[PDB]
């Protein structure tokens, strides 16, 4: 995917810094 994907980044995870981590990371930011 284009990491993991774009669309299943916002799909499960929220914000742009949340959604950036699962851009790298396949997985939201951890608190």
């Amino acid at each position: 995917g284009s990491g993991c994907m774009k669309e299943y980044c916002a799909g499960q995870c929220r914000g742009k810094v949340s959604q950036d981590y699962c851009l790298k990371h396949c997985k939201c930011i951890p608190r």
